[PDB]
């Protein structure tokens, strides 16, 4: 069986290919910053040979507070993107949450991203299908990998064939993720052998960014989607669990070293 | 500690009050169906004494398949809610999904819920918290129960403070749900002992609809939210798993025979 | 269908007879204590019409230090129930860890019990099944309801068909149990229909000894089986979560008025 | 922080050194079996430099069915070992169930492993405590990491401080397993760094074997504890899930291609 497709412009993303790493940061605080987060990136991706796809969300649709910072709202984000893409030609994937702002998006970026809370909304799929750009479905916490099929499917009817998929953990009792290592091959599985990626950072809810992505790389995949401030320490508020910057590369290395390694093995069958 | 009063119309819905059932059917397929499936309720709860508000969704904004019934549309599925109102004399709970929708179904109906995919989307929350109606949160299977008092604040922010709990069960494993008991009192705790109602049909995704729904209600609860089907057997396709209408009576008695016998307890305290 | 009885004496455990409390206490201190602890069950078990076996363990081949109390001993602790069984006229389950042990207690005593983490051991069943005493399986943590029928099976080979099944709930991710009410039908099943006992003081690990063994209760078993303790706050060790002995009575009543109110259901079927 | 070591003989266990494999069988069926069985992995170990330690059971106390194959007995088992050990002059490492088979087995073999089910038996680890050899302590499906510190120290008093923690997985809802990939480090540091080893067969209750021993493996450990058969697929009763032997050697190629590059990585912090 060969590996199936969802090329972002000059990348080829895929399971039996190298690694696409999708890094960036978590929110658009300023682009004073997005640069800086995004400056590293590029410089480690190139210098170490991996292919890169800058990632940032332009909003928040989901907190613990509405008098809170909602985003860099859909239009004042689009721009940022824009003044980032030309500064160092690294391709843009942005969540997306209600149906109008899919295709903007989908015009100022490459690849865009079905946030999980939302992977079983049609009204918003059939929309974010019309695009027709690549997709990025996060694996909802709440749903067993060979469900994913369907949402695969549903995409294929909106027309769009070109689809990722996320797995950020499974929900482990109340208020905890563990990360299934045996579920990226059935997401491959039912997902006409679509590409899988690993989503650490929002699989541990550490020092075990590495110890989690290490394992899972150890296994095969598409790519990583990390995240990552430059001073975690203090930013530390909640969501996902940001990478310390400055580890960025020394971590990447890790990667390769791993994502190479067993990406070129001689195919095993410990099945017969 | 007295509990919270969040009082649908003449209807008083709280945790030491008689169990308030929001009855009624999943999607609103046809009319002459809402009514005959609506029409055995009215009867069976005045007859039996039980508060009652029906419930109906005019929309289905997840499914497996866009080629699909999406729903009476938001327009179409009001004025069938009107017809009802009228010639029975019942509230009406039904669903929202976009924040356009919000105010609209205020109107038309008496209490509104908010999609369990959704409990975590602030810009539908801070919408749905306009109308200023009673709001009945589905508390989503990936969600520990402690953690839905900020749920219930983020609405009071929205100027919103009447709001119910609905619990559906736990994650317990790949494709599974289970309920478990012990959280409907961490609930009543951090929502500012707000009521907290028990969506029995779908906390099994059965001949277990009763022994599942003796135990809750054996506990205490501001109500339950349950559902069926004229004729289950051949509408059983997936999502909820609706009770066969000729047994609504017969499995209600069930339930008064303990929303009483346990609502009306010399307070226990088997802590000190 | 009807219920199969596994009698402990003058006493018939059934599914549809009248729940039979297994109360008493968890290690057994001193008599001085088992008796006073003894005591007040005998006084509330009469008092208001309940069957009742007390229980104590003799041992505890269990714990976090060996340097510990490991317990009355197998030979000083059955001296104990003796002077418990005259002075009372009641049961005394207690439960055997290695397969020497089996036989003896079985005189002694009228119940007896297999530990949990042992359900699966074989060498001790087929002895435990030598004596063919009445026996009480606590249902492993780890083990799916439906699984339950071989344990039962393996007994009536060792020429033993009376046996009992203990729930005390299921792992709901790392340390945690949640009690799975469904699971408790899915046991009497395969199980012949076997008496189903609910084990709540050790399915939590409260206030809520009460509102979780409502729950159960409000389901239909053949009865509970519960601990407790005349100072818990002061012994609270851990293990089990004992009962504040002063309020067995006024808990007690909220079971009665809940194990009869469902006993005596005309027997319903909300699945066609 | 450096590692413990639990060295088997001129073996050295430790979670920085290269990985130790535990491989073998699980049930000895006959010694014409036990070695052809073992004739491979000596054969694969010493061509391809993995240190190894030959494992089966000499017993199997948990079944669904006495009137079934117990095992060869704790005396005609220790003598299998026998004829092993000379012709292969490799570690024996066998599971022990009864106190008194405790000093025995230690004499005849290296490494002996406390069985997880019992994992919490104080009268059977006080006594495997007295031969004083290494032990290989199975993690209980229903324990979660951090609580592994607890008979790492009873194993202590006990005056045995050669312990090594074998992790198969945990449970994630009614019958299934997950392995945490996180608990691995969780481990290590409450049991004062101790050999962390990886039970990978029963850990998958497949062509997963090796995915799922890629991810382990690429966090860092101090073995892999597999199982296999020469033809699986009529052996294929239950318990654990044993390798196609032919393919154990281009499996370990797997590994090592990974216990190494990563066991030799400069120690990370994505921490600060
Ligand atoms: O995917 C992400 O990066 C985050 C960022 F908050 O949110 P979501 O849970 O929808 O994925
Ligand atoms: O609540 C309901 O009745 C159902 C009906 F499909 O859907 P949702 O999962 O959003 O609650
Ligand atoms: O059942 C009990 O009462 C307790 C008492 F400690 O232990 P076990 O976990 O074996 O049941
Ligand atoms: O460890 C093993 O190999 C097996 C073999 F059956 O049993 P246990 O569950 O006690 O470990």
């Amino acid at each position: 069986m060969k590996q199936k497709v969802v090329s972002i412009g000059d990348i080829n993303v895929a399971n039996d290919l190298p690694f696409v790493l999708f890094g960036g940061m978590n929110v658009l605080e300023s682009r004073d910053l997005a640069m800086r987060i995004c400056e590293h990136y590029v410089t480690v991706t190139q210098k170490l040979g991996i292919p890169y796809v800058f990632k940032a969300s332009f909003d928040k649709a989901n907190r613990s507070s509405i008098h809170s910072y909602r985003g860099p709202g859909l239009e004042e984000g689009m721009k940022i993107f824009q003044e980032l893409k030309q500064t160092f030609g690294v391709k843009i994937i942005t969540d997306v949450h209600e149906p109008s702002q899919a295709q903007p998006v989908a015009d100022v970026v490459d690849v865009i991203q079905l946030p999980a809370f939302l992977a079983r909304q049609t009204d918003l799929v059939e929309a974010m299908a019309k695009t027709g750009a690549v997709i990025n479905v996060k694996k909802p916490q709440f749903v067993s990998p060979g469900q994913m099929g369907n949402i695969v499917d549903k995409f294929k009817e909106g027309g769009n064939e070109k689809v990722i998929l996320c797995d950020r953990g499974a929900n482990f009792g109340y208020d905890n993720l563990v990360v299934d290592m045996l579920g990226f091959s059935i997401m491959k599985k039912v997902s006409g052998n679509s590409p899988v990626i690993f989503d650490v950072t929002h699989a541990l809810q550490r020092a075990q960014v590495a110890e989690l992505a290490r394992a899972g790389m150890a296994v095969g995949l598409a790519g990583l989607f990390i995240e990552a401030h430059p001073d975690p320490e203090h930013a530390k508020c909640d969501g996902p669990s940001a990478l310390p910057l400055a580890k960025l590369e020394p971590f990447l290395k890790q990667m390769k070293a791993i994502d190479d390694l067993v990406k070129g093995f001689e195919e095993l069958d410990t099945s017969k």
